[PDB]
């Protein structure tokens, strides 16, 4: 039922329009700087919009797979904590890279904590469902000696 | 159970294969026009295939996630609804786009609207969850005054 | 309840890792042959891991939602065991394409074949669950005659 699968639900939509609001902005961006379709290529300040808004792009996939597997087989609320450490992470590295593709890293490291985290949550969650059982039929084999 | 989440499903299985016809696409455009991996630049008509299959991947799980969203804390048949227009929409702009970059603007709204659209509806069903029992919290908490 | 979808969330998270791993290779190519953000372009054997990291990236959201659908609605068993064969596949993939172009192709086949089954066997799970029911409506109609 919904009621346990609400926060993540959440967090998801939040997901949602920061990837919109990055696309509204490589849409100015491209405006701005006259770069127009086809074409990804132009002045820099261009470039690192554009690439942004992909490099966040390629991400989310991994962000709300991970956010899923980890919230229900981990906890909820810390599995949304993640998300919105995650998320805030991406911002502020859409507006760095956007001024400076040094400014990026900082911001990018600070986005991988929280998503490893997420990893490491959606594992141990696993390891608790699957352990047991499989240590069980295990030990069953071994008897008897 | 998997009842009500059906025509989600369906919806989510249609938008897959319009990917994968767009990827074919792709491949057929490299032996046309002879441009070939690595190299994502060569003839305009080569580009604007390419940049329509990729522009259309960047946006394919944020259709999802709000499909779902919205499937489940709205209402079933309008999200799975939005999700065909949007997808005949996403069509219509692989197609225009391919012969003219001109083309992919009125198809690029018509996607936007619809997509638009099930991000209201995701909002709204988790403001109808999530508000009641907030707003109770809080004049719970005025009492006594 | 979580003991019917555990095997997916476990290919699930997998797949993540596996991602994890290409974007780090790409991160390590750009290091070794001083191609620097923004480009995207530059050796040739780095235009190979980065390509190859992308094309599986705009896959991976493919994989997800019909490793989903199929698992859900035709088998779970099954559907987890396409999702490691189509795994191990874009690995090999992956590593095919950064020695070279052409070593690519061999296992994107193999993944291609991986992922065609789990449409079809997607297809098949909401054909079972879809049809009796319009069959029957149909049917009623027909009464009387
Ligand atoms: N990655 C996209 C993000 C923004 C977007 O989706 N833009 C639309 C509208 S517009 O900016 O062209 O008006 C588009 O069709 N982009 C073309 C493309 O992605 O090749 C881009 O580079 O344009
Ligand atoms: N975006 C892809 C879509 C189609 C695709 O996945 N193509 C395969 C097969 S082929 O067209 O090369 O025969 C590939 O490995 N593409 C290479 C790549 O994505 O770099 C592309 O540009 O090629
Ligand atoms: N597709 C990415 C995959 C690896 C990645 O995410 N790299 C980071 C870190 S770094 O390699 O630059 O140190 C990045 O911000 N890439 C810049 C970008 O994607 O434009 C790329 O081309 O870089
Ligand atoms: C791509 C992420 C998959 C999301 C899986 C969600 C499954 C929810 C069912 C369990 C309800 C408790
Ligand atoms: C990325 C989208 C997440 C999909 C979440 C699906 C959760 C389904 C469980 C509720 C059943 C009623
Ligand atoms: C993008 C893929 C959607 C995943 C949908 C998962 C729905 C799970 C609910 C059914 C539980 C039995
Ligand atoms: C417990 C903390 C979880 C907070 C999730 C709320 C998400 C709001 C995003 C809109
Ligand atoms: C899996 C997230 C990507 C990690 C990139 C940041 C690490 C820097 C080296
Ligand atoms: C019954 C097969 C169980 C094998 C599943 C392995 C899950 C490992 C999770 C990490
Ligand atoms: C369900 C029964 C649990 C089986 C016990 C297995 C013990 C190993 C856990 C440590
Ligand atoms: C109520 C209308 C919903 C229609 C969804 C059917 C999807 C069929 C796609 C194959
Ligand atoms: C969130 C979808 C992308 C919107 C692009 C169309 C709006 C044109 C300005
Ligand atoms: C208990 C925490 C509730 C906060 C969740 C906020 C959801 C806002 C939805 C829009
Ligand atoms: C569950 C109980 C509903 C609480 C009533 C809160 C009223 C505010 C809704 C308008
Ligand atoms: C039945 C075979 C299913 C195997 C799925 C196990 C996934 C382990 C990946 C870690
Ligand atoms: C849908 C997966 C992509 C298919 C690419 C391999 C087929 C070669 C022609
Ligand atoms: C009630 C509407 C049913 C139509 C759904 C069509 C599903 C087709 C699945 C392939
Ligand atoms: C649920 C009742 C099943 C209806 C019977 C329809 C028969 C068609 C199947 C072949």
């Amino acid at each position: 039922h919904k009621d346990e699968v609400a926060l993540l639900a959440a967090v998801t939509l939040l997901g949602v329009l920061l990837q919109a609001y990055f696309s509204l902005q490589v849409i100015s961006a491209r405006r701005a700087f006259r770069v127009s379709p086809p074409l990804t290529t132009g002045p820099p300040e261009f470039e690192r919009v554009y690439r942004a808004q992909v490099n966040c792009s390629e991400y989310f996939p991994l962000f709300l797979a991970t956010l899923w597997v980890a919230g229900i087989f981990f906890h909820e609320g810390a599995a949304a904590l993640c998300g919105l450490v995650y998320l805030f992470a991406r911002l502020r590295y859409f507006q760095g890279y956007a001024r400076s593709a040094q400014l990026r890293l900082a911001p990018l490291y600070a986005s991988a904590r929280a998503l490893w985290l997420l990893v490491a949550l959606a594992a141990l969650g696993l390891l608790a469902h699957f352990l047991p059982a499989a240590l069980r039929a295990a030990l069953l084999g071994r008897l008897r000696t």
